[PDB]
């Protein structure tokens, strides 16, 4: 009750501790009101509004910007408080915008969605060997895996997800057999080098952060210029690292089911990315692909932390709002891919779709024994 | 600091006191997660999306519906906690929807706004004596004035703004001289009966509610059926009524200028209503006209109590988020009228627009002496 609302406030709206420069946190919401009104007056009395399409585009951009401002004013900032809670409020505002956009798309038919996508960018309408495969997107995949390893902190989770998803991508070759590819490309380059290296780097960084002691001093008290610069740059780094062990030695059935649902939703997000790219046929270099991946990772970090907090802490009896929104976003992307994807499906074998559900369950069951037996030894 | 955040929480997120039926307040945000996903699955796989135009309409309704659900989870509930804080989160969720809508319109040109309005309702494109003037809108205008009187509790405000607006509504006859009307339409029917009668009814309600003692008991503890029914209907009535006195006997210049801004923004909302009807031609009977007045009426109730809290209590050092949004909405509607209204502007004398600014200042200055001198006697 009294603790419940406080325990949930530690998941939704984490407060900033040890505020030295009070200027950075004192609200000035009336100044924000004046700024918004004056900006709208300028953009309404000086802008040129003779072109319809550009008017619609700029209106959409302005609506997004001022929804971000409203999110700063009202929305919660998750379990994170660096560099500033306003940033995570803005990320939550983007999450809500995306969730509503996905809600809208479920009512338009395929022709209307295609027309909207062509409106977003008209160019869509027209649309040894080891060394060559490395690219910027391999860099992105590796760094995303590193961030996931940082946030999850379990080899038996990240590796299970990596192997399962790589095998699913290999199995879904029949959807797009035109492209010239081999199993080795999506086995070695991904499981061994990209995903493996990302997981290793993330794990070593998490190990460092867990045993690092945090001695955040006031930016004002520091005297030397190099010290001030170091304090400024180190702010973007986390101020603390929670001790994340998913599997208790005496874990109950509820905890195992929670971790299983976590892994299932992770694979669902990977599947949503794959099938969105497949159905709406934009290249990986297109902003609608890598921008969405970046946004999903930025959502994923606080969502992972909130899901861990809800699953472990027995005092927390409400799931955080960002984790809720991420769950809705993942499931709505799955529904969108289902609804708009019946054209490419011919003789769907869900027998493989059932297959990793047991294979994840078998592996998350060996994770228990692999630790329960190791706990004895 | 510690009190500041606590005191602002009393304006933004008022908590429910003496919770007896805990069922009505226990969150079930995972059940709300399963409800939306299952709801969209039904509307995505069973609905017929062959009509391009009706898909956009139902999509807009769905986005609005699922922004209320997000607003229930995240947005604050103002200074009000009856009949349930969720309702006042949905009412806030409409304010953010409406405020962002006005941000969009400030970039569209007059042809697109008209084209958008005809889309909402295609019928817009084509578009003794005392007893006869009474109508349903006189009922609304009276009850709107009665509702305001509850939240203000001062004759020297509700009458100053009633008198000075009715003369400003009457002075604007030159803008629309086609309609056959006389000065006595807005002199006896409104100033004396509609507005004057509404204020009197509103004031006697406050006189009752302020000296009424509140003895809210458990709904379960009540035994008789008539008592249970009486308790249920009585929930929609307020649980408490704060003693509001705008003018302190020793009021400072910051307080007088605080009330002066309240009087000015009140006219602006009255001025916005008159103009956007005149600019975008639609009659009062249209749902685009009376629908907006009902929404602004519901928005006004928490905004007045948040503005009063900010004005008086020296501990409150942040204006509530609902009072912030209503300030932006009341101004964006004025910018919208200015940008799209230059066609009717021919030889505008802002001399009368300056005129009530002094006339309100003179009357809000006599309100001081009218109370300061009465305080001595
Ligand atoms: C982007 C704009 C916002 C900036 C974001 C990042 C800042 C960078 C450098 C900072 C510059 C100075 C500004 C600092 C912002 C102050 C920190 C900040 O989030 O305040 C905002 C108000 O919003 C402005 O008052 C914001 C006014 C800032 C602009 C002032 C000058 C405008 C020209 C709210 O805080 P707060 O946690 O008390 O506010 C609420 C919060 O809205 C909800 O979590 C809950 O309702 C409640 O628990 C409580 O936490
Ligand atoms: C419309 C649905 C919402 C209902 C509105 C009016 C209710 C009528 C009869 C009620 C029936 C049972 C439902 C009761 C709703 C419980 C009350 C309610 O607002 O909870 C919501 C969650 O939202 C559901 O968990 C809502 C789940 C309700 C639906 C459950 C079954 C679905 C089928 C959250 O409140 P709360 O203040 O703890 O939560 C937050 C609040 O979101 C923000 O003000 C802040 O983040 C924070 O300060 C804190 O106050
Ligand atoms: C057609 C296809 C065919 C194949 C289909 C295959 C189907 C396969 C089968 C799948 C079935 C799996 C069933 C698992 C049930 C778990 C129940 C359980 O343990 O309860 C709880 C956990 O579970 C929860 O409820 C947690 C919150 C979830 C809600 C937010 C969603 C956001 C997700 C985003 C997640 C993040 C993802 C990040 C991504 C990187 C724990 O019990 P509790 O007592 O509530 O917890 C105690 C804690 N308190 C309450 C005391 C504080
Ligand atoms: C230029 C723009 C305006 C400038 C002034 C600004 C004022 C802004 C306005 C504010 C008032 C909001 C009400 C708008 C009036 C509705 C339009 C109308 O007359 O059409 C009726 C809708 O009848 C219904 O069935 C209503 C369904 C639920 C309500 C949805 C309304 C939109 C969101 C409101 C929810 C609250 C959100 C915030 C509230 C502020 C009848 O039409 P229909 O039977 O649907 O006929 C089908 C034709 N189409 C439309 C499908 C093609
Ligand atoms: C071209 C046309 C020509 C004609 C133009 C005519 C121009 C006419 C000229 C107008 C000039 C009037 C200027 C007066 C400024 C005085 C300010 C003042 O005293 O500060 C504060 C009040 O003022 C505020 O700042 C309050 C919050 C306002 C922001 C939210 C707006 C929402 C409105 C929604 C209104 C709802 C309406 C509902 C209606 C039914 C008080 O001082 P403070 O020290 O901050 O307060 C102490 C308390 N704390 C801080 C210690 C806690
Ligand atoms: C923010 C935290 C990281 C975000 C997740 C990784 C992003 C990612 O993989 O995008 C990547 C872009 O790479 C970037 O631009 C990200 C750069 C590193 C992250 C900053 C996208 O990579 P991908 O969509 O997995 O590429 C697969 C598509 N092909 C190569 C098969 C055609
Ligand atoms: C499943 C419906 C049952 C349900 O929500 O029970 C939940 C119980 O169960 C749980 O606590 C775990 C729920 C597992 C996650 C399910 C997310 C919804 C995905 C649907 C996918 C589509 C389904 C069809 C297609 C497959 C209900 O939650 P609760 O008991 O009211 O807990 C209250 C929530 N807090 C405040 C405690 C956070
Ligand atoms: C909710 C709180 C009350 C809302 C304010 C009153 C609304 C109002 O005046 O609308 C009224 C409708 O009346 C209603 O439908 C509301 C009835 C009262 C509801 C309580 C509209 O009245 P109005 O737009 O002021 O009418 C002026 C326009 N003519 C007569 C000149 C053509
Ligand atoms: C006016 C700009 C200066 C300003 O806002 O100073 C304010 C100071 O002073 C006030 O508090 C006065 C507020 C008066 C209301 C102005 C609303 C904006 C309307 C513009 C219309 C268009 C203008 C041009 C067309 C006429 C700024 O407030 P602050 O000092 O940052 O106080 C912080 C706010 N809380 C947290 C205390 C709430
Ligand atoms: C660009 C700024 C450079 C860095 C300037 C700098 O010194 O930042 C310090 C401030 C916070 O200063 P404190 O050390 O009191 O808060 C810290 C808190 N008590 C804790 O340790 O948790 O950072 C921000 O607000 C965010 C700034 C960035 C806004 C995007
Ligand atoms: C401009 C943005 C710069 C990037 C800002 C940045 O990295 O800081 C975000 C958080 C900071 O975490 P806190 O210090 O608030 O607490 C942490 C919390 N108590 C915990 O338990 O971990 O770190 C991550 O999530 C790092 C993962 C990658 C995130 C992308
Ligand atoms: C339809 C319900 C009929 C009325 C049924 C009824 O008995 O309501 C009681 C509940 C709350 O009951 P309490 O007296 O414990 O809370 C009140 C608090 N202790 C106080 O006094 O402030 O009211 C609602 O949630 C109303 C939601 C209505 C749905 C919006
Ligand atoms: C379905 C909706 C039914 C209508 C519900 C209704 O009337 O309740 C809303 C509030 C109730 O106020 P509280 O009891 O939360 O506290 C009051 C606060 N502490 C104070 O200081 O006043 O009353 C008004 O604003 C009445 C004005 C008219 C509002 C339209
Ligand atoms: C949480 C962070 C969200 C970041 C969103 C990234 C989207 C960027 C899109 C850029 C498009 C550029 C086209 C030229
Ligand atoms: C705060 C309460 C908001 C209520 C909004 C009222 C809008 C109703 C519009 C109904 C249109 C009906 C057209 C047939």
């Amino acid at each position: 009750d009294v603790n419940y609302k406080m325990h949930f406030r530690m998941i939704n709206e984490q407060q900033v501790e040890d505020i030295t420069i009070d200027f950075f946190y004192r609200p000035h919401t009336i100044t924000l009101l004046s700024f918004t009104i004056v900006s709208l007056m300028y953009f309404a009395f000086t802008r040129d509004d003779s072109v319809p399409e550009d008017n619609i585009w700029r209106g959409i951009l302005s609506v997004i910007f001022f929804f971000l401002i409203i999110s700063v004013l009202a929305f919660p900032n998750g379990p994170f408080t660096r560099p500033h809670p306003a940033l995570w409020r803005m990320v939550f505002g983007l999450s809500v915008l995306y969730f509503l956009f996905l809600v809208f798309l479920l009512f338009l038919n395929f022709e209307q969605v295609k027309s909207l996508m062509y409106w977003l960018d008209p160019n869509l309408r027209y649309a040894e060997r080891i060394i060559s495969h490395f690219d910027i997107f391999a860099f992105g995949h590796f760094w995303g895996w590193a961030m996931k390893a940082l946030l999850i902190r379990s080899y038996g989770l990240c590796w299970t997800i990596s192997i399962t998803w790589e095998l699913t991508e290999l199995f879904f070759m029949h959807l797009l057999p035109n492209f010239a590819e081999c199993w080795w490309d999506q086995v070695i380059l991904d499981i061994l080098l990209c995903n493996g290296g990302g997981i290793w780097l993330g794990m070593v960084v998490c190990r460092f952060l867990e045993m690092r002691t945090y001695h955040w001093a006031s930016f004002k008290d520091i005297h030397t210029t190099t010290g001030k610069i170091k304090r400024a740059v180190l702010q973007f780094t986390p101020a603390s690292w929670t001790y994340v062990r998913w599997f208790d030695p005496k874990s109950s059935f509820q905890r195992v089911a929670g971790v299983y649902l976590f892994m299932i939703i992770w694979q669902l997000t990977e599947l949503n990315t794959f099938f969105l790219k497949h159905i709406f046929v934009f290249q990986a270099s297109h902003p609608l692909s890598w921008g969405r991946i970046l946004f999903i990772g930025g959502i994923t970090a606080p969502t992972v932390r909130q899901y861990y907090a809800y699953l472990t802490d027995t005092q927390c009896k409400r799931v955080g709002t960002q984790c809720w929104v991420f769950g809705v976003i993942g499931f709505l992307e799955a529904i969108v891919c289902i609804k708009f994807g019946q054209d490419l499906f011919s003789k769907t074998q869900i027998l493989y779709v059932v297959l990793w559900l047991l294979c994840v369950a078998f592996t998350t069951f060996l994770c228990l024994y692999g630790m329960i037996w190791y706990a004895e030894h």
